[PDB]
């Protein structure tokens, strides 16, 4: 820096922020020849190329000026009605509710902090939750709750004991944040009973439910699972939705659902943080969605992961040893493992690279950072035959880190 | 709204939260017949149509899988590169710079604001000035200080008067923020001389430079002026530039350049509140300026504007009444209106509306709102047919105003 001390002019939520000693160690392990599980990333194959080739034609033929000209904060109208429609269709979702365009779904977590949370405001989390959430939340320095999960997503349980502890201090919980479907990065999913537990809470305790959900169309067994905003009566939950992992990433379009005063406001804090999302990928996305293609698209995606997600699972049966237990998602991106006898995996890490493979380490997951013998496996990203070799690794890894 | 008194649930900043009586009639008065002087739109008839549609067929040929996948927040290298090769050769921008994309330079100013301003920092501003960076800023809860603009842009001899004045209140200014070609909205472009000013008041006072720079190829008339960052030998200023009016602004593309100390402190602030901008249309704005597009296209877009802004500077001299004033732009897309004897611009729109013209009112544009006989005019987004006869309209509304 040629300013010299530049920390002289910084806020001091700027002073505050880093981030990561792992992250950034996981960034030089991709571009090397280690097996490298640890990534977020979906897979390029099951990107419609072809579709959206064709998309791209239609919108300089014919939508050419409105995908190129500046759009309303709100959103494309067209993308937000065809939105509404599909999600009350797919998932009988209210049309009660009112709907914003947003710059992915980070976008919406961001703006979530910023219309809702004061210093020191308490949100619930899960025991883990997304790391990405707990990033966005933190610039508006809130107060964390966190509630564990089990093999079917929070225990609701837990969370009644904490509200009602929290009631006899004086206190309540803002906004309930979760990622009940296919977690990232658990892969458990909330099951119909904790859902409506968790909006007598919402209603009892009178708080915000959060539903963030990339994951519901990339399920590879099992039944749909009814939304929480589905079941949503009171207008208690803001669902978001985004286009990342069914249709890509590059476009950076996602969807806020909710009730219309919270919308209303959501606009008004998104205006000065963007203008508005783009709009040419708010046209691609629409005609994605209104042309059908989405509906059509998403079985090609299911077909693509599930045998990965197989694969991984098969793997980790197989090689892992005793008193290794992980999780066994019916969808989505991720497998989330747990070691035995304390072992670190924050520590772990630098045996296993060594062993030619990486994952993420499970502490950054808790907004604690409490928690120190999980793991997040992602089978999306990698080939086939080299999940087989790197859970082979993994589980070397896991019983050499055992012993001495 | 369904949860009864929703304002229960928002912050302190959501509550001071508004828009705004006149963007909202404005709204209403674009989708009518009234010929409307108050966009701040750029005309899609300069949008490159056809080289987009060979950009588009290219990515889907060579770029698919780098287009739709998630990017770093940094932005994608090969764009970053050649807008640095692009900024170094254009305008002698120095290569020690860092840059970062960003999701246009609304995101700029956002992150500008989360950076550097804790609640009561002094920001200095123009006055006028672009009113969605106060929006952006005033999240933030700065102090503002307010420096006139002249028909040579800000007068930086009354900043230095201030800068002393708060020193004898052992107060300083954190950032300086200024528009300094072709502002928006005033039209004016800072001298030379007071480039120059400004940077000696910047290392003797110890502030950041903040230059916004939307406009500067849309040039008509006169020769290039020096960017405040082709001066900045101390790594002082932040440069922000968009592709919004040399491009299009569908794409939400933008660029910051500066120290690389505070470019870092941004990547890691704009993680968080939207992963990373669109990678699409960053594909689409590399090819764009790596293949020459962007060069061949700016004298097409001065082309297109300059019988515009001349036709709209011929009208107000050959219709205005006497004590009128107005600046005389060699560049952007705004010519900015000074009214006589104490007239209300902003009551005066009434007037104005009824006899077939719209205009901003200049109220907005002033961070302590103090100033009342100001309008924005545009004139890239009207026919031209239209600017004689507007411009007409609204001379006779102001001749109404001037009596009784
Ligand atoms: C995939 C991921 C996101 C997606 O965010 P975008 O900004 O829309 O790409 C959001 N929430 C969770 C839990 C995720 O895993
Ligand atoms: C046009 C305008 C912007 C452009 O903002 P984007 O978000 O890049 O579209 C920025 N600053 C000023 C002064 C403007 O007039």
């Amino acid at each position: 820096s040629m300013l010299g001390d530049v920390e002289r002019f910084f806020s001091k939520k700027a002073l505050e922020m880093r981030a990561s000693e792992v992250r950034e160690l996981l960034k030089l392990v991709e571009t090397s020849d280690i097996i490298s599980l640890a990534g977020g990333l979906p897979n390029p194959k099951t990107f419609p190329k072809e579709i959206i080739r064709d998309i791209l034609v239609e919108i300089m033929e014919k939508y050419a000026d409105k995908a190129l000209q500046y759009g309303t904060t709100k959103g494309f109208t067209p993308l937000r009605e065809t939105l509404m429609k599909w999600l009350g269709k797919r998932y009988g979702i209210s049309q009660d509710n009112d709907i914003m365009i947003t710059s992915g779904s980070q976008q919406a977590l961001d703006l979530i902090g910023r219309v809702f949370l004061n210093p020191g405001d308490i949100v619930v989390v899960e025991a883990p939750t997304y790391l990405a959430a707990l990033q966005a939340f933190n610039f508006y320095e809130p107060q964390y709750i966190q509630i564990p999960l089990d093999d079917e997503g929070m225990k609701v349980e837990i969370l009644e004991e904490k509200l009602k502890e929290l009631k006899s201090q004086g206190k309540k919980v803002k906004v309930v944040y979760t990622v009940p479907t296919f977690q990232n990065p658990a892969g458990v999913t909330m099951n119909e009973d904790r859902r409506k537990y968790l909006l007598e809470l919402a209603s009892e305790y009178d708080f915000i439910v959060v539903e963030d959900d990339p994951y519901g169309e990339l399920r590879y067994s099992g039944n749909p699972e009814k939304k929480i905003k589905a079941l949503d009566n009171e207008g208690r939950v803001i669902y978001l939705g985004t286009f990342s992992k069914i249709l890509a990433p590059g476009f950076r379009i996602g969807w806020m659902v909710g009730d219309p005063g919270i919308i209303r406001k959501m606009e008004i804090a998104k205006q000065s943080t963007d203008l508005c999302t783009n709009v040419f990928g708010q046209v691609v996305a629409w005609r994605y969605v209104d042309g059908g293609y989405l509906e059509k698209h998403i079985p090609e995606i299911r077909k693509f992961y599930k045998p990965r997600r197989d694969a991984m699972l098969e793997a980790l049966e197989e090689f892992m040893p005793e008193g290794v237990k992980w999780t066994k998602p019916e969808g989505g991106m991720f497998i989330w493992v747990t070691l035995p006898d304390g072992i670190d995996s924050k520590k772990m890490l630098e045996r296993a690279i060594k062993k030619g493979v990486a994952y993420v380490p499970g502490e950054a997951f808790y907004a604690h950072r409490d928690v120190k013998n999980t793991m997040r496996l992602n089978f999306t990203y990698v080939d086939e035959d080299k999940i087989m070799e790197g859970i082979k690794r993994l589980a070397e890894t896991i019983k050499e880190e055992l012993k001495a």
